[PDB]
């Protein structure tokens, strides 16, 4: 029997080990970012989970916040309120911007992109390269709409991704295209017509140029009245090295090596210089409770960013029979790639405004549902927002390359562990 005036707790080896029961799947995941963290596998993670109702709230961090020693011989923790680079993570962020000047009557989805983006109007297709290193270029068929843009399907690539802008920077025709060591994302010329592919691409530089131009605004202080401000967020900007506070306590990029695995300190571009113009593809600089803000408003339909059937609008597939063959023709093929992050690597997938959306339940009713969207952005960082399950998530790890196989695994972990135990219907 117990002890006078004591609680009765375990007293012996039966006991104590009864007087809990076995680890839950979350409590498990957490173990595994513990000892990724702790074998050097990773720098450090943030990860974050809620639903609309208020009751999941969970936040977790892991680790640090670069591998340099700060000035006590420290690595310095990751932590929920850290300065993150977000890079294509800001691309969600630029896509609501749009739809709030569609819903204030500034601009059409459907309208060509010529009286607010003439610059891009009269940019041609390069369709090849001439034998003695000369670029062919040709007029483009048909008009780009805000609403190819927004769903990567204006002709527009990225320089590092195509091969034959790959070939356009190596003749030197971007040369005078890049100032402070950042290359122009309005610089290159397209690779096919609008409406002919998906193809990923510096769309979002130029609907955020759109932006700006429809609302004479610069898009940090669209951005900082227009999202910030609603949310009460204080540290979402681009213009990070305006910003002392964030930058004395900003994260560093860290880079795995591929040749032994081994993480280093990336001295990044990106975060000595902000560049002379916003873009709205990779340019926001966040803390993951910050952008979790952005994430639980849409899961809410609160009205604080969008009306909810304009957010509504976001999660439908966007993309014609003949596009949403070919764009899963080419995410399949492109594991190497992979734009979908943890998800499944052969997937019906569409296409939204903002993000990819699952046509197919991720694994049953074990994991993300049919109608979920998501993206990330460069440094391993995933969000999705999952209607029927009534939950959002992200993962923020600041390591390079992308589809690194530890935090894609981590991640993995993290959302099936959560969805177990705390989806809903
Ligand atoms: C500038 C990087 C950008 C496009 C904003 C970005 O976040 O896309 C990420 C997001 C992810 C969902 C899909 C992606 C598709 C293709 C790439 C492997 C890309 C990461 C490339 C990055 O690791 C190297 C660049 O940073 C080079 C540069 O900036 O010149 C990656």
């Amino acid at each position: 029997h117990h002890s006078s005036g004591l609680v009765p707790r375990g007293s012996h080896m039966g006991s104590i080990i009864d007087a809990a029961a076995a680890a839950g799947p979350v409590v498990l995941m957490e173990t595994a970012f513990r000892k990724a963290v702790e074998s050097r596998q990773i720098p450090g993670a943030v990860i974050m989970a809620r639903d609309a109702s208020g009751n999941l709230n969970y936040t977790r961090c892991f680790g640090a916040r670069t591998v340099r020693r700060d000035e006590n011989n420290q690595l310095p923790p990751l932590q929920v309120d850290t300065p993150c680079r977000l890079a294509a993570a800001t691309k969600l962020l630029t896509t609501i911007m749009v739809l709030q000047c569609m819903e204030r009557g500034l601009v059409d989805l459907d309208e060509t992109v010529d009286r607010l983006l003439p610059d891009l109007s009269a940019m041609p297709v390069l369709e090849g390269f001439d034998d003695a290193g000369n670029a062919r270029l040709r007029e483009r068929r048909g008009k780009i709409t805000l609403r190819h843009l927004l769903t990567h399907t204006s002709g527009l690539s990225y320089v590092f991704l195509h091969p034959l802008l790959r070939e356009y920077m190596a003749q030197g025709y971007l040369q005078s295209a890049e100032k402070f060591g950042i290359q122009s994302r309005l610089a290159p010329p397209a690779v096919n017509d609008p409406g002919a592919e998906w193809i990923y691409g510096t769309n979002l530089d130029w609907a955020g140029k759109l932006v700006e131009r429809a609302t004479g605004l610069d898009l940090e202080q669209y951005l900082q009245e227009n999202i910030c401000a609603p949310l009460g967020i204080t540290d979402m900007t681009f213009k990070l090295q305006q910003r002392p506070d964030m930058l004395a306590r900003r994260a560093d990029q860290t880079h795995r090596n591929s040749a032994d695995g081994r993480l280093r300190y990336d001295d990044s571009v990106y975060f000595r210089a902000d560049g002379e113009e916003c873009f709205g593809g990779q340019g926001v600089f966040s803390s993951p409770g910050s952008y979790m803000k952005v994430l639980h408003s849409l899961l809410k339909r609160d009205g604080l960013l969008l009306q909810p059937q304009t957010v509504d609008l976001m999660f439908q597939p966007a993309l014609e029979p003949r596009l949403e063959e070919q764009m899963n023709q080419h995410m399949d093929a492109s594991p190497h790639i992979n734009y979908g992050g943890p998800m499944p690597m052969v997937l019906r997938r569409s296409f939204g405004l903002g993000g990819i959306i699952a046509l197919e339940d991720l694994d049953g009713e074990n994991w993300r549902r049919k109608g979920s969207l998501t993206f990330g952005g460069g440094p391993n960082i995933v969000w999705q927002i999952d209607p029927k399950a009534g939950l959002c998530t992200l993962a923020f790890f600041q390591l390079e390359p992308w589809n690194d196989p530890v935090c894609r695994d981590l991640t993995r972990t993290f959302e099936h562990a959560i969805y177990a135990q705390y989806q809903q219907g």
